[PDB]
């Protein structure tokens, strides 16, 4: 006869990007009606001594 | 939609003349503008070894 001795099968490892240290550099945040915005922006007001 | 998510304003930094160090090589003092003729005549005798 032949034999198998068991079957085996990958354990496939977990990634997230917040454990990441990466992340460090990130502020992230979730916004629900992402896909209706067009753009974004921000304003900088600057007075120089 | 569009959107703004920030305004910022630059926050300055104050310096004074005493708080400095190099204010220490002077001996500044405050007086009144009294039309002194140009006075500059500060005559010294002063004793020599």
């Amino acid at each position: 006869f032949e034999a198998i001795f068991g079957t085996f099968c990958n354990r496939l490892e977990w990634v997230y990007f917040l454990t990441s240290g990466l992340a460090a550099a990130a502020h992230a945040i979730k916004f629900h009606d992402l896909n209706k915005l067009t753009t974004g922006k921000m304003l900088f007001h600057v007075q120089v001594p």
